[PDB]
Formats: structure tokens, sequence, C-alpha cells
């Protein structure tokens, strides 16, 4: 795998979104991955519906939090609509999939990256954008204004994001707090410090969609 990876440069990442005041981080994260894999597999870059996940993944708790793995299982079993068909409203409403026509895309499965192992995550990332979680509750994470983030931070994961690249000493993450946060809405998190949890516990739980 290359020393530097940036799916943004391969045209496999769509613009940065804002989840607003709805705990929909999990939906956001899952979509970053679907968007990526489709581009990688088909050559088209489409935006997919986070709202669709928010309203339809009954295993998650809407604006109260959720599971990227669950969201991703949903897309593999049923499929998902384009973002314009089912735009984001930042509030949970009934599932309108059928109301909206046939799904735009379907994946084949979901896989877990072996946890607390940097090498395994970098490998996956080299393959496609991956759903990852970290501890975002601390003020330092929140007031992040750019640079290589190194903490301070515990490993009390509570936020789902997506890993879209890496370099020599960091992992490139796409957040969903708007373009006004961090590095134009991205964060470069320090990698290779030997902490098995990963900084902010970045290696606790990572998934990615499978598409034949
Ligand atoms: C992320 C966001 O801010 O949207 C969101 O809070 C999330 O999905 N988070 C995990 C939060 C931690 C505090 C553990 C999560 O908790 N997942 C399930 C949450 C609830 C019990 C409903």
């Amino acid at each position: 795998i290359p020393e530097y990876v940036d799916w943004r440069q391969k045209g496999a990442v769509t613009p940065v979104k804002n989840q607003g005041s709805c705990g929909s981080c999990w939906a956001f994260s899952a979509v970053v991955t679907i968007e990526g894999i489709i581009k990688i597999r088909t050559g088209n870059l489409n935006q997919y519906s986070e709202q669709e996940l928010l309203d339809c993944d009954r295993r998650s708790y809407g604006c109260n939090g959720g599971y990227p793995w669950s969201a991703l299982q949903l897309v593999a079993q049923y499929g998902i609509h384009y973002r314009n068909t089912y735009p984001y409203e930042g509030v949970q409403r009934y599932c309108r999939s059928r109301e909206k026509g046939p799904y735009a895309a379907k994946t084949d499965g979901v896989r877990q990256v072996q946890p607390y192992n940097q090498g395994a995550l970098l490998y996956s990332i080299a393959n496609q954008p991956v759903s990852v979680v970290l501890q975002a509750a601390g003020k330092d994470f929140q007031l992040y204004r750019g640079g290589i983030f190194v903490g301070p931070c515990g490993n009390k994961v509570d936020h789902a994001v997506a890993a879209v690249g890496y370099g020599p000493n960091y992992i490139l993450i796409k957040n969903s707090w708007g373009t006004g946060w961090g590095e134009n809405g991205y964060i470069r998190i320090k990698r290779g410090t030997g902490n098995s949890y990963g900084v902010c516990g970045l290696y606790t739980s990572s998934f990615y969609p499978v598409k034949n």
C-alpha cells in the first residue's frame, strides 16, 4: 500500500455534510462508505440517503444514536436511494423507501476490520473509505481547528465517522459537523503511536461495505 492515500483525490468522496442537532453520525458514516465503494466499483460518484437510514434502520435509535454496522446491513439487504430522492431533514420520520421508488444502489455485505490493529485499518483504507468510531466528547476534539490531532482524549467511543485516507503519521477522517470544523470539515488523527486503542480509540470498531 502507498505511503499516502486520499480518496478525495480519486474523486471517491462527496462534499462534507452537517448532521445538525440530530444524533445521526452513524447514518452519515455509513453513507460515506457506500458512496465510496460505488464510485470504486462503477466509476460514478453519487450521494446516498442518510435520511433513509435514519428513518428505516429500526435497530438504530434515529436522532438518538445508532450503528453503522446495522445501517450497512440494511443497505445490503434492501438498498438505498440517492440523496436528492430522500434528502436529509435532520429529524426521524416514517420510512419512505417504497413511496420513493426503486433503490438507487445495493451492496452485497458488511465486514468488520480486525480491531485494535493499525496495520489492518490502513490496509482497508487503502481499499476504500471505512466506517470508524472515536471519542469526540472532549472539548479538544470539539474545538479542533486543523493540524495533526493527537488528543488529549480517552477511548470512550461515541461518534461515528469515516476514514478516507492516511499519510506517514495520521489517518484522514471526514466528519459531519460542517465545513467550518477542523480542516474544512476533516480531521487528521495521529497514527502509529503504539496505542492499540488508537488515539481517541480510533481502532475500536471499523466496518466497510462489500460490493461485488
Ligand atoms: C454520534 C452522533 O453524534 O451522531 C452518536 O452519538 C452515536 O451514534 N453514538 C454512539 C455514542 C456513545 C456515547 C457510546 C452510540 O452510543 N450508539 C448508540 C447510542 C444510544 C444508546 C441510543
